[PDB]
């Protein structure tokens, strides 16, 4: 076939129910997430191509970057509850990988409030339950998937895309090919 289980994605052995359509994972930590987000833009073209209304998961993981992994984790969840990922997404990719001004959570927190959220909301956010169900939600659904690398992206808790699988040589088809997959396993 065109599209063949173990080439442009694998199939999970042990699939997920329950799980959101389509899911996203990433580490603030991890080089092609940078890439994805910044040079790639790939949750935005998966999007693109996705009808109106199907919704998309995105989730930060523990497995790097040890201590300020944990941090982001939770900043990604005070990110979530307050609906400011778009503002604080390129920021912190930068903060980390490129500045290396992000050290602590304190310097997390820095990132927040130059993107407008008050130290009152972020802090009162921060330490929410409301927060720590949102982390409790973003290691349950990496731990049903067994998930050891990012980036990774699955299809209704059953597929997996494989981006090794793809041509690399121009960005732009990637990125389609990438896209277009999503949407034929959404079909699937």
């Amino acid at each position: 076939a065109q599209y063949e289980d173990g080439k442009q994605y694998t199939t999970l052995e042990k699939p997920v129910a329950g799980a959101p359509q389509v899911l996203e994972f990433f580490s603030f930590f991890c080089p092609h997430c940078y890439q994805f987000e910044e040079v790639l833009h790939i949750s935005d073209n998966v999007k693109k191509k996705l009808p109106e209304g199907v919704k998309m998961t995105k989730y930060h993981v523990n497995f790097m970057g040890g201590d300020l992994g944990k941090d982001l984790t939770q900043a990604w969840a005070v990110a979530m509850a307050l609906g400011v990922e778009d503002k604080v997404t390129v920021p912190l990719f930068e903060g980390v990988q490129k500045t290396q001004t992000i050290r602590s959570a304190s310097d997390i927190r820095d990132v927040f409030i130059n993107a407008g959220i008050k130290g009152e909301e972020y802090d009162a956010a921060w330490n929410s339950f409301v927060v720590k169900s949102l982390v409790a939600q973003q290691e349950k659904a990496a731990a049903d998937v067994q998930l050891r690398g990012v980036p990774a992206m699955f299809v209704n808790g059953k597929y997996q895309l494989n981006p090794q699988g793809m041509d690399t040589s121009n960005m732009d088809v990637f990125v389609q090919q990438y896209a277009d997959t999503v949407k034929y396993l959404s079909e699937k």
